[PDB]
């Protein structure tokens, strides 16, 4: 049956990484190998709905995604190893040559020159009912925040009934890119007109996670990184995917979520992490991890103010534990001062666990800690702003002195909203 589709964007060499792990994620849930884009069975096959992410086809199932950077090694050294060849086509590539250089005008004026490319690719295999879009990047770059903006910007002009939602990775807490400051400020300014929903990472927390709660004993390639951000895409997709009790789209947590205009910047925690560890817990135990800082995945000080919060429930799930715990999430979680008691929760639940997992609990909160973490960026872009540092190859590039005052004054008014309704 028509609709529930979505449509993903993974734009430059972080987003098409994470891309690898959220497709490999959709693909084994669904019964589905990556490598011949076939059923792996029709006796293992689940009532489910693969039309939300998959595309069928004869030879098999091909993603509903565009694999967008303005240079072409990323993608391809990805596709060469992880031999993604027959999955990661080349029709769903949309590669250039220059590169931005870590700049974020660079990256939105370059990606212009594809954008025809892009909405012919999508205007034909989008369904009309597509429900909305994903944009997988990151904002310290310069191809995943300029030409990632620019998508953003892009399909919400280009199809004003669809939910555009982004899925973008922060700096760590020491930078690894020193442009990252004018490149976060200019992507969050703009997703903030553009976007419906940002749901936000950053590696320095996706490190301590997957160190801490899976006990890695290395980690050598972003894979071992980026499937925490696809788990996350997974799981709260996963009532459009799978039969549950309550099933939400993508609008519905979005309403929920987004008190204000401006209040749409997501914080994503899940727990558990580990297969013996989902079968040991229970529901209340999942819930406090969620709203724990040591699970959230973006590196915050503390448990900071719940404005609203979005829970995903997956699996092997006591429905009267999930519902008889609300107390004492209000009672134990700190919320801000004008939530309701009453209020502030959004549930979903899915009879679908994740890959060998009894059950597993995903949060999506709105947390006013947001503004402490919006602050760090902020002081960093006035350490390099106020001695005109790195600011050349910005004007070079289209955006004035003046348009770095602007978006930087609309991302400190963000911070200040987030301020306010925390007290
Ligand atoms: N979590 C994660 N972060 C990444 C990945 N690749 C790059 N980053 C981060 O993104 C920033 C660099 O942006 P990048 O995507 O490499 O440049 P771009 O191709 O111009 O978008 C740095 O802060 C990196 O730490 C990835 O695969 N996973
Ligand atoms: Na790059
Ligand atoms: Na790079």
């Amino acid at each position: 049956m028509p609709g529930r589709e979505i449509l993903v964007l993974h734009v430059g060499q972080g987003g098409n990484q994470i891309g690898y792990n959220f497709w490999k994620t959709i693909c084994e849930e669904h019964n589905i190998d990556i490598r011949s884009n076939q059923r792996k069975s029709v006796e293992e096959d689940k009532v489910d709905y693969k039309s939300v992410f998959l595309v069928e086809a004869p030879d098999g199932f091909h993603p509903r995604a565009l694999f967008i950077d303005l240079e072409p090694l990323a993608v391809e050294f990805l596709v060469k190893e992880m031999k993604l060849g027959s999955f990661f086509s080349e029709d769903l590539m949309v590669l250039s040559y220059s590169g931005a250089h870590n700049v974020w005008s660079i990256g939105y004026q370059t990606g212009k020159k594809l954008i025809p490319v892009i909405l012919e690719k999508i205007r034909d295999t989008m369904p009309e009912t597509l429900q909305g879009f994903l944009i997988i990047h990151t904002l310290g770059g310069g191809t995943g925040s300029g030409f990632g903006s620019l998508l953003t910007e892009t399909l919400k002009k280009e199809f004003p009934g669809k939910g555009v939602l982004n899925f973008s990775v922060l700096p760590s807490e020491v930078n690894d890119v020193t442009l990252a400051p004018y490149n976060t400020v200019l992507s969050l300014n703009h997703l903030s007109r553009f976007s419906d929903l940002v749901v936000l990472f950053d590696n320095t927390a996706l490190i301590r996670i997957v160190k801490d709660q899976l006990n890695y004993p290395v980690i050598k390639q972003f894979s071992d990184l980026n499937f925490l951000i696809g788990r996350v895409m997974a799981s709260i997709t996963a009532s459009l995917r799978f039969p549950g009790p309550l099933n939400m789209d993508l609008m519905e947590m979005a309403h929920n979520l987004v008190a204000l205009p401006e209040t749409k910047f997501i914080i994503p925690s899940v727990a558990p992490l580990t297969k013996e560890e989902s079968e040991m817990s229970t529901e209340l135990d999942l819930v406090e991890r969620c709203f724990d800082p040591t699970h959230y995945m973006v590196n915050c000080s503390g448990q900071g103010k719940t404005i609203s919060s979005v829970l995903m429930f997956r699996g092997n799930i006591a429905i009267e534990n999930a519902f008889s715990i609300m107390t004492d999430i209000k009672s134990n979680v700190a919320f801000a001062p004008g939530v309701h008691p009453d209020l502030g929760l959004k549930y979903g639940i899915c009879e679908s666990a994740p890959v060998d997992f009894d059950k597993e609990v995903t949060l999506l909160s709105n947390n006013t800690i947001i503004s402490e973490v919006f602050n760090r960026v902020l002081e960093r872009f006035d350490s390099l702003f106020n001695r005109d540092w790195y600011t050349s190859d910005y004007v070079n590039a289209g955006t004035s002195k003046s348009n770095l005052k602007e978006a930087r004054d609309n991302f400190d008014r963000i911070i200040k909203i987030y301020k306010e309704i925390e007290g």
